[PDB]
C-alpha cells in the first residue's frame, strides 16, 4: 500500500507514518503466533551469534537435530516418521514428488483444482488456483493429472453433503477408469482444507474414499499442511479434522518458524529412504523450536478453536443483516467469507469483495480476498479478543458501507 | 562428517567437544564473509526485533526495498535491471527458466553437463553433476538439453586453448544442427566457472563464441553465479573474468546472505516485466545488506584476488615437489586440486584425495572432495593469512604422508 | 477363437474351414463400404499395374491429386480445405496436434475420457479408455488435459439433456478456470460420437457450448471422423449431426480406402500451411470407395436402416429387459447391458455370452468396455441379413436369460 | 519438383507426358524390388480379390502368419524372435520406444543426431535430421537424449579409425558420466548406416563398444533398418556388416511391401512377449521372394562395389566430390567447395540435381550437399552405366559452370 511497512507485534502492524493496522491475512499463514514474539526473537538472535549457516549434508548442528525429533513426534499419527528439511513449502512440495516417485517406482501425480502447493517447477505444476496462472512458462513438469475439489457452496438442486462426496469421488475415479492407471500413480497431493481456493474443506465421507483408493492401489497419500497446519484449524493439523488419517507424506513450510525460510517434509520411515541424498538452517531451526513452544504454551491450538467457533457465530449473525455474505466457511480462526450478487444465483461479487478490502484498510484493519469474491480470514492466533472485535466491527460497518453504497475507488 | 557443530566464526569451526578447524570448505561457498560476522549478527538480531516476515505484495518493507535496489546497481553491466527474490540457488534457477521462456515465447532450455543448478524440478533438471538427481524421480523438466562443458586438462594430444574452445563450441552447435531449433531455445544457462564439475573455467574464446551465438539467434545468455560470484573469483562476479559480457539473467543464492536462505534472480529490465513465499524476508535482506557492506568495507574482492593468487603459487610450488597434484586451476580464493595417479595418463586418484581430506580433518582443517579426486578449495574470503598459511601447511604434509602410504582407513 | 479368415465379400467373413459369418465388426469403422467390393478391388488391381508407391514428397501422381481435391470439397463447410495424407488414424491425430501447435503457437491439447484417437505416442496421450494401452510406457506427450465426455445414460436422478450439457461443460471449463490457460490451448480434440467407448453422443447444447468456447478463446476445434464418418452416422460426417459446426481440423482413417492403410487430415486452408511440408494403390482404392458411398447411396441407407433397426433394437428391450439402453444414430449404435434398469450396473458377463452365442450362430460381434455390444455392420448390408442377424441377437437375449449359454 | 507421374517399372519411371526417367532416389529406398515387379503386382491382384482389410485387433488371417514366420527367421541372429506390425516405419519405432519401456521398466531413450526414425511424435523426438526438424510442434516426447553420431569425414588433423571410435564413444558416455542414469535408459536406438544423415556408417569398434555398453547395462540395443534393410547394403540387414550383433529390437519398413504401407518390429522373443494388412502382407510375401529368388542381397553387393569404384575414379578428376561413401548400391557422394576445408557445397549439389533431371535420371540431395545414390537393386547394369555417365558429365558441366536456377 502507498505508505510502506516498519515494524509489527502480535496483531498490530506499524508502517513508516506510525499507522496502526489490525492484521487478518497473516502472510498466507506464517504469523500463526504473531510477529516479533519475544521468545522467537530471542531464539533468532541468540542462534545468529553461535552459527548462521551449515548444511544437514556434511555436518549436524543441534537445534535442527532437536527440531527433527520434535517434528516426527508432533506429526499426525503413530507410525515412525522422519523429516526432511527445506527452505519453503514450495520446495517441500517438490520433494513430496521426489519421494512418492522414488518409494513407489512410479510416475504420475494426482494434485488438485483450487489448490496451491507452490512455485518451483514441480509445485507450480501441482497447483491450479485462479490468479496462479502458469502462462508463458510451460511446458510444465510432465505426468501430472488434476482432479476437482469438493465444492460445497455451489451445487446441483437438492444435493446432500453425502451426495457431494459421491459426485466428486466419481469425478476423481474418472481418469482411473480411462487413461491413468492406478498402479502407475505415485501420489495424491491433497490440501486437507484448501488455502488459495477459498478456505474450502473436503467432506470426510470424500477424504476417506480418497484415503481408501490411495491405500487400495498402493498410491502414496500425501497432505499439504503449509497453510492449514500448526493449530490454524483448531486441531494441530488440518488432517486431524478427519478421523484416523495417517499421511504417507506431509509438507509444511511458511508458518513453521514465524516466516523464516524453513520447511519440512514429514512422512514414513520406509518412504523417506528410497533416495538417500543429495538427490535445515540453524536460525530458522531455532525460530521453529521457539514457535513450536509458543503453540504449546499459550494453548494456541485451542485459541485457534475457541476464537474459531466464536468468529463463526459472529459471521453467521452478520450474514443475516447483510445478505451479500454468500457463505461462511470457518474452521478455527480460518474463515472463507464470500460475497454474492444474490443468494439464489450465488454469482461472485469481486466488485463487493474489493470495496470491503478498501474500507477495511482505510479504517484500521488489513485483510484480502481469494479467487475474486471470498475474503480470506486468517488472523494471527494471538490476536487479543479485544483487537479481533475491532476487526469485526470494521468488517461490519464496511458491509453496511458497500450496502448503503458508500466507498468508491 | 561424524560430528555436531557447537558454534563458528569467520573461518574457524568449533565442535561440541571443543575442537577447532579451519573451514576450507566454506559450506559450498555460502560463507565468503565467514560465519557470524558482527555486522551480519547485528543485522539479523536488530531486524527480528522489528519484522520477521511479510511477503513483498501486501505491504512492502524497508530492507526488502533497499537490497532490491542495491542488488541491481552492482550486477555486471550498464543496463536497467530488476531483481526478484527467493530462498535457494535452486529456486532462483527455476525462476530463470520461467523469465527466459516468458520473455521469448520460446520453450527449450540449454544447460551444461557437470553443473549443479539446484534440487527443484526446474534447476534439478538442468544440472549434470551427480546421477542421484534423476534416479527414481523421472520424468524431468521437458525441453532441456545438456551440452559438454570445456575441459582444459583432459585434452586430445596437443590442443592449444583455441582447439578446446573451437572443439567444444563445435560439440555445442550440434544439438542446434540436428534436433534443436535455435528459434525455440529461450536460454543457454551456464556457470561461468563450474563448481561440482571441478572448479573448471571455460576459455574466454569459448565464452564469446557462445555469447555471440546467443545474441545472433535471439537466445538469452544466462549465468549461475551461486558458487562463483560475490567476490569469490577475483572480480566481484565470475563473468568479469571475460571481456564485456553482460548476463540477460543471473542467479546468486548462498553467500547473498552470509549463509541465510535468501536468493536473487537479476534479469534485464525487459525480461523481468512479465511476472515478479518466504521470499524477500526482512531478517534475511537485513543479513544480506550487512554482508555486501563487508565485501566493500573489508576490501573482500581485491583481497580475494591477492590471497587467491598467493594460494595458487604455493600449490604451483606444492605441485613441483609432489608428482600427484595433476591440475591446480584457480581464480581468487577459489581453486581445484585434481589429484591423479600419473601426470601423463591423467587418471583419477580418488584414493589419495580421501587420504588427503581425512588426515586434514584429524589435523584441524575441514576440506572436501568433488568428482572423486578433486580438492574443493573455496574457503571464507575473510580468512586471516596466518590460518590460510596453516591450512596450506597441513595439506603439504598430507601429500607427504600418502606418498609414504602412512595413511589408512 | 484364433479365427483365420481366408476370403471375404460384402458383409460376409468366410473362414478357412468354409464357414460363413455376418460381420458387424468394429475395431474402429474399418468396413463402411464393404468387403472386397468389386468397385474397390478393380481400382486397386488396376492401380497396382500402374503404380505401387512413389512418395509424393518427390514426384506427384494422379490418384493422390484427385483424392486431395475430392476430400477437400466433400468435407463439411465452405472454407477452402487442404488435405494432408497419413498412413493410419494414429498419424492423422498426431498431426492435428502438430497442425494446431504450429498454427496457434500454443502447446496444450484438450481431449476426452472414454475416447480413443490412435495408438502412437501423440494420439495415445489423447486417447482414454484402454488402461492396458498406457501401462509401463510413460512418459507420454507433455501438455495434454483430459475432460469427461458427456454421459447421457448414467445421469443424476431424472436430469434433462439441458442439465447434462451444463454439468458436463462446467467440467470442461474447470481446467480452464484453474490451471489450463485457454490462450495457451492449441485445440480440443473430440470424437462427435466416441467410437471405441460405447457409441456415445454429446447433446446438441454441449457441442455449441464447446465450439463457442473454442472459437472465442482462439482454440481450434477438432473432430475425429476416424470411427464416425463416411456415412456411418447417416450423414456423410458425424459433425453434421450437429448444427452449423464446420471443423478447423478433421481426421479420417480405415474405410477411407475400404481398409487399405489411409488416413487424412482435413482442416482449413490457412491452418494447414503452418508447417513446412498418399499411396497410389491406397488412393485408387479410396477414390473408388468414395464413388461407392455416393453411388450405392450409403449415407442415405444408413439413416433409414439405422432408425428402422432402432425401433427393432428397442421392442427387444421391452420383452428382454437386460438391455438398459439403446443407442443408435444411423447404422451406428451401441446396445448396453445391465443388471437392473435402476442400478444400471454393467453386466459384461451376459454380453460376452451373447458374443459367444452369436459367434456360434453365424454372427460375429465384439464388445466395448465389457458390456456394450457395438453395432457397426458394413453399410452395404441387405435386409435379409440385417434381420437374419437381428433375429439371432434376440434369440440370444432369450438364451442368456436362461443360462442356456455356458462357457 | 513440379512433376506428375503415371507409371514406373523396376528402375524406370514415366510422367503423364511421356518423358522416361531413371530411378536413383528410389522412393527413399522403398523400391528395392523395383517398381511394379509382376510377382508383387500379381500378389496384390490375387489377395485384394480375396481380402481388402479386416481388423487385426481381433481375429487372424493367412498372409500375415506366413510373413510373420518368414521375417522371424531371416532376422539377424540365432535367438528366437516375434514380429509386430505397423502401417509405416514411423509407427514401428514408436513401438520400439514402447516395447523397450515395458520390458526394461525404464524411461530414457537415447537416439542419434542426424537420425531419421520418422514423423510421429515418438520417432520425431528420436530423429535428429535438421531438414526434418520439429519447429512449432514441441513439447516433444520426454526423456529422449541425443548423443552424436560418428562422422568419419570431418576429423581433426590425422585421426585413425580407432580415434573416431574412441572419441564418439567418449561422447556417447558423457550423458551417463554426468546427468543420464544408465540404469534408467530403456534403449539405445541406432541406425547402423545413417540414411538421411548422409550415408554414414558407424565404425566397427564404435558399434561393438556400444553393444558392449548396452549389454553391460540391460540397455536394449536397437536398430532401425527402414531404409538400410532388405539387402540395400550388400548383406540382408545392414547390421550384418558388423560382427555378431543381435538386436533386441529391429524396425522394418518401406521396401517391405515394395512401398505399400507396411512396417515391422522384429524383436527377440523374450523382449516382445510380456507387454498387418491382408493385401500389404501378401505384397511383402512376394517382395521377399523377389529379393530371395532374383538374388538381390548379392546383386546389391556386386553392383555396390562396381558403383563404389567408378565413383572413386570420378573423384580422381572431379575434386568437388569430397567424400564417397558406399555400402552396397547405396552411397553418399559428398560435394565440397574445397578438398582440404571440406566446406559443404550445396549450390553445386543443386545444379548437379538440376542437370541430371534435365537428362532423364532422377536423383536428390541429402542435407543439401550429399547426393543420395540408392537405386532399386534390380537396376540392370545398362541403366546403372547410363546414370554413371550422366552423373560423370554433370560434375564437368558444373566444373565448366553452365547449369542455372
Amino acid at each position: 500500500y502507498n505508505l510502506v511497512i516498519d515494524h509489527a507485534h502480535g496483531a498490530t502492524l506499524v508502517d513508516v507514518d506510525g499507522n496502526k493496522y489490525i492484521d487478518l491475512l497473516a502472510s498466507a499463514s506464517a504469523i500463526n503466533v504473531g510477529h516479533t514474539h519475544e521468545k522467537v526473537v530471542k531464539a533468532i538472535a541468540d542462534q545468529a551469534q553461535k552459527l548462521i549457516h551449515y548444511t544437514p549434508a556434511y555436518f549436524h548442528h543441534v537445534p535442527g537435530m532437536e527440531l527433527s525429533e520434535k517434528l516426527a513426534k508432533i506429526a499426525p499419527g503413530n507410525s515412525p516418521k522422519m523429516v526432511s528439511f527445506g527452505n519453503s513449502g514450495s520446495d517441500a512440495n517438490d520433494a513430496i514428488i521426489k519421494f512418492a516417485r522414488a518409494y513407489t517406482g512410479r510416475q504420475y501425480i494426482v494434485s488438485y483444482m483450487g489448490s496451491y502447493h507452490g512455485s518451483t517447477y514441480g509445485s507450480q505444476t501441482l497447483s491450479g488456483s485462479s490468479l496462479n496462472m502458469t502462462r508463458k512458462i510451460g511446458p510444465m513438469l510432465p505426468s501430472v493429472v488434476h482432479v476437482p475439489y469438493p465444492d460445497s457452496y455451489r451445487t446441483y438442486p437438492g444435493e446432500t453433503e453425502h451426495d457431494v462426496s459421491l459426485r466428486y469421488f466419481n469425478e476423481f475415479k474418472k481418469p482411473f477408469e480411462s487413461f491413468l492407471p492406478a498402479d502407475e500413480t505415485a501420489c495424491v497431493l491433497i490440501e486437507p482444507i484448501q488455502g488459495d481456493g477459498g478456505i474450502i474443506k473436503a467432506p470426510e465421507e470424500y477424504m476417506q474414499l480418497v484415503y481408501k483408493f490411495c491405500h487400495e492401489h498402493g498410491i502414496l497419500f500425501a497432505i499439504d499442511e503449509v497453510n492449514q497446519g500448526l493449530g490454524r484449524t483448531g486441531k494441530m493439523w488440518a488432517i486431524q479434522q478427519f478421523k484416523d488419517i495417517e499421511p504417507d507424506l506431509m509438507s509444511v513450510g511458511k508458518s513453521l518458524a514465524s516466516g523464516m525460510p524453513l520447511s519440512a517434509v514429514i512422512g514414513k520411515k520406509e518412504v523417506m529412504q528410497s533416495l538417500d541424498a543429495p538427490a535445515g538452517n540453524p536460525v530458522c531451526s531455532a525460530a521453529s523450536l521457539a514457535t513450536l513452544d509458543v503453540i504449546e504454551y499459550e494453548g494456541l491450538v485451542e485459541k485457534s478453536a475457541t476464537d474459531g467457533a466464536y468468529a463463526k457465530q459472529r459471521f453467521l449473525e452478520m450474514q443475516q443483516r447483510h445478505p451479500m455474505i454468500g457463505d461462511v466457511r470457518m474452521w478455527g480462526l480460518n474463515g472463507g467469507i464470500e460475497l454474492v450478487k444474490d443468494p439464489k444465483t450465488k454469482e461472485p461479487d469481486s466488485d463487493a469483495a474489493t470495496k470491503v478490502i478498501y474500507y477495511a484498510f482505510a479504517h484500521g484493519v488489513v485483510i484480502i480476498t481469494l479467487a475474486g469474491n471470498i475474503l480470506r480470514f486468517q488472523p494471527p492466533l494471538v490476536i487479543p479478543r479485544e483487537q479481533l472485535d475491532q476487526a469485526l466491527q470494521v468488517l461490519d460497518d464496511a458491509f453496511t458501507a458497500v450496502e448503503n453504497g458508500e466507498v468508491t475507488i
